[PDB]
């Protein structure tokens, strides 16, 4: 007999400890929700990073008996049994909103047990494991511990159902391990993407959406020296009672790779922190946005021909990866939409930015120069308006004696002096540029300049911003910082300040990029091949989601040409709203941000650690309930 | 020798071909710049609280005229962008401050510079 | 009673006669300033210190990158005219702050005076409401509250209107254009005029309290008023914004 209203939880992967990649972020914004209904039956596992640690655990003493609730107890002893025969162990709590207890596991206290296991995973799974691929010998380490571990727990406990949690192939070996050893536990897989997804669309030549459903997985899977780990995957997700992927798309990309239809989505959630007004969210877009006409206005120096007021910040930011995040297809709808802007006499400005970290050698010469020769043109205003407000002074509280017959000053000249005019004039002329240079594409020196996909692409439809140009191109191949000194803004400052965020994915399992956006309230474009554009079109009648400031590009079902003109046409569309538009539009995409919240995302976890019971112990649950609800998918099930 | 603990900074201001400024010396003075500015917000920051206290004496809690105690004034939020600044005006480990501003045309060739260099200063 | 944090600053705006502010009122704006003036003084100095230690560490021993210290920030020469300010500011045993502002003519006779005097609204620490009569009109270059009427009333929290006599209402009418709810009672014509467009159920939600003066003996009204109060005061930031 067994608990399924009262359960454990265990969540095990690879980055618990050490940011890595997208994960760790995922499982550090999660903690909150789940806390706030497992407390201490929730746990998270994971392998120990030496070299870090401590700066993100509190080492807790977890002998003392205290440590424990009563029912946790089992807990306890299932860990006493591992520091029997000498595995080492750190436990305690993660220095994090939500504060979850977290066992992490020392590998090196196992490195021995390598041969034997590697040895037992081939004569079970068939997996093989060169000695000179590190992570996978680390993931096998991991698997094996974390599967002991959570067979003592099952020995011992006996009033709860154990439910866990493993998350991307390197923490997913302990499943095929959980079938065959016939544990008592309900396993739950999370892929966050697919091992044969990054690999077929690294060189950028294959058709991905179109020929994955005709490819030779272990054939491919040889070509690319991956076997091994593919197989991991792949045992990962047979094994596992529930699986999951992050989106639709790679529920898609998942079934047809890794040969198995996912049980459901999980998308991932963000913490999102309200300010006590809502249109406070509002008054930082205007402020953060006044650090950004800074940098334009010293960008752009001795070549400033339009108005702020009316211009546009449209940015793109992530890897360096052209391909696959469309650096290409924005630099290409950009161009188009310099020609529809040139042609209908508009009057705005777009500022495009690209955010993306490339091999170079600083900040040039020439950006540097010109915040300074501009922060320098401000300082002598400064002083000749301390002049000028002395003078005014001077008359209105004079008048209306020694003849002064208006109240105020009517002669710009008897408040402007020469000594005044000089100054100023001698500021603007360093301001000057020489004759023929345009405001540069880049802030940086390059390592590989001429080489460099991202410049090379704007070379060749040629956005130099000339004075003609209604579209400007700034390419900023570093990330974003508070202390650069030419574009002081941490990345979450520049979002709030820019008006709208392009991000044209090829390959994006989530694309935390667009999500992140949004939460800021600033509209953005994305594409139905990128996981939070899949996720969003189920939930938004796809006309109506342009109003709430969600625009998702078909880069499925239009030909490429096709996809670089609806680009465009939303582009196009957004340009055209005036700032009351802009304004309330902000304020729709703004009210969005709650259904990415963990508050709402969590849900889904939840439907998913109650698939894995379901199909645990169906005699327990259609009594614990009621009746018998389908359980093919966590969606039939409630 | 004499243990002096006084210090010269000497100026040689000679024309000579160049390139400009170089990219650390603009980058220097702006991390400089930026210091400053935030110092002089967290000192308006401070003000409000200093006149708090001042405004309210000797009502609630308050025992003496002014504020005794650091974390009084400096909050977490404060500390943290001070930090920061501080961090970018750190400099790679064992350079120098260069004993030239710009970027030289021909700078092994130049005979200010190998003077300097050889009496190693 | 109910053991309230919240405080209640009333304005009362009714010009009456009077022969301009009192001395001490001008005084009070002016040793006001005067600190502020000095804690500016203060802070410029601090700031040299927290910048001089910022851009010398870690040389010359300084351990830390900030300051800890407090003596290291402030030095005793500030201290010393901080204090003569904070003096300069006190006001002699038992004394409180004013009911008026200005001088009153006839200040014996005064309505308003004598019906506070006569609850003891006398602005003492306990009383959890303060009550300040402004025997004059609002106007921006007043010494006192250079503040226009209608940048005063954005200013307030709530306006209270409890009219007798109101054929319109122009009043709680430019309080509530300015985005400020208004209590009005239901024999003036706003207040009529408003009973019209929302049923007094909703009234409450937009910020438009009306107060029964006729189908209500006058103390089951006051006791309304002061219903209504309550209930706002009650309000949190997030719900006054709402
Ligand atoms: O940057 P825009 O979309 O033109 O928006 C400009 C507006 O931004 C925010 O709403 C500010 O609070 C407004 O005061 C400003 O008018």
């Amino acid at each position: 007999s067994r608990d399924l209203q009262n359960h454990l939880l265990f969540e095990t992967a690879t980055e618990v400890a050490n940011r890595v990649g997208g994960i760790y972020s995922v499982l550090k914004s999660k903690a909150p929700i789940t806390v706030a209904q497992y407390k201490d039956h929730y746990h998270l596992i994971g392998p120990l990073n030496k070299a870090t640690y401590q700066n993100e655990v509190d080492i807790l003493d977890w002998k003392k008996p205290e440590a424990f609730s009563d029912e946790m107890r089992p807990v306890q002893h299932a860990l006493q049994t591992m520091e029997s025969r000498g595995v080492h162990f750190v436990y305690g709590r993660w220095l994090i909103e939500g504060a979850p207890k977290v066992i992490l596991f020392d590998l090196d206290s196992v490195r021995g047990y390598s041969n034997e296991w590697k040895g037992d995973l081939w004569s079970l799974v068939g997996i093989p494991s060169p000695e000179n691929d590190f992570e996978t010998n680390d993931a096998i380490l991991l698997g094996y511990t974390v599967a002991w571990f959570l067979g003592e727990v099952a020995h011992l406990d006996s009033q709860h159902a154990i439910v866990a949690h493993f998350h991307e192939w390197l923490a997913g070996v302990a499943l095929p391990l959980c079938r065959k050893r016939r544990i008592d536990v309900v396993t739950i897989f999370t892929t966050h993407a697919t091992l044969l997804g990054r690999y077929l669309c690294a060189s950028g030549s294959f058709d991905f959406y179109n020929c994955l459903e005709s490819v030779d997985v272990d054939h491919e899977a040889g070509r690319f020296g991956i076997y091994h780990r593919y197989c991991i995957e792949r045992a990962a997700a047979h094994s596992a009672d529930v699986f999951t992927t992050v989106s639709q798309i790679t529920a898609f990309e998942a079934e047809h790779l890794l040969k198995r239809k996912p049980d459901g989505i999980l998308p991932n959630g963000l913490n999102v922190i309200k300010f006590q007004a809502f249109h406070e969210f509002q008054n930082l877009h205007a402020l953060k946005k006044e650090k950004i006409n800074d940098f334009v206005r010293g960008h752009f120096h001795g070549c400033f021909d339009f108005d702020l007021d009316n211009t546009l910040y449209f940015f793109i930011a992530g890897r360096y990866e052209y391909k696959n995040k469309g650096a290409d297809m924005f630099i290409e709808a950009l161009a188009r939409l310099n020609y529809r802007l040139k042609v209908s006499g508009s009057k705005k400005t777009v500022v495009a930015f690209i955010v993306m970290p490339a091999k170079n050698n600083s900040f040039t010469v020439e950006a540097l120069k010109g915040q300074a020769e501009v922060r320098a043109l401000e300082n002598t205003v400064h002083e000749v308006t301390t002049s000028i407000g002395k003078r005014i002074f001077d008359h209105a509280i004079r008048y209306p004696h020694n003849g002064l017959t208006t109240e105020l000053p009517t002669d710009l000249g008897e408040l402007l002096k020469s000594s005044d005019k000089v100054m100023l004039k001698r500021r603007i002329l360093a301001l000057r540029r020489p004759e023929g240079q345009l405001p540069p594409i880049v802030t940086h020196n390059m390592v590989d300049d001429a080489n460099d996909l991202i410049l090379n692409k704007i070379r060749q439809v040629q956005l130099f911003n000339s004075p003609s140009d209604r579209v400007k191109m700034i390419f900023h191949p570093e990330f974003l910082n508070a202390n650069n000194p030419i574009l002081g803004l941490d990345y979450d400052e520049f979002v709030r300040g820019c008006h709208l965020g392009v991000f044209p994915s090829y390959y994006e399992p989530w694309g935390y990029t667009p999500a992140e956006c949004t939460v800021m309230g600033v509209p953005s474009i994305t594409t139905n091949v990128s996981g939070f554009g899949s996720y969003m079109e189920d939930l938004i009648e796809t006309n109506q989601a342009k109003d709430y400031g969600i625009y998702i590009v078909d880069r499925r079902f239009k030909a490429p040409d096709e996809s670089v003109e609806q680009l465009v046409d939303y582009m196009e569309e957004f340009v055209k709203k005036t700032r009351r538009q802009r304004i309330n539009q902000r304020n729709a995409t703004e009210a969005l941000s709650d259904l990415l919240d963990w508050k709402r995302m969590g849900l889904e976890y939840v439907k998913a650690r109650q698939l894995a019971l379901r199909r645990g112990y169906p005699d327990q649950f259609r009594e614990l309930v009621g009746e018998e609800l389908n359980d093919s998918n966590m969606d039939a099930l409630a």
